[PDB]
């Protein structure tokens, strides 16, 4: 799984505690944090 910075597959794709980001700038998807910030949770 892709953990903080680190190209993830798709939105649960992303280690546990971190969320997808699709990076357009630059192509591939980068892991970040974000729990509370986030709907519900749980990876």
């Amino acid at each position: 799984c892709g953990s903080k910075r680190a190209w993830c597959k798709e939105k649960k794709d992303c280690c546990c505690g971190y969320n997808c980001v699709y990076a357009w700038y630059n192509q591939q998807s980068s892991c970040e944090r974000k729990w509370k910030y986030l709907f519900t949770g749980e990876c």
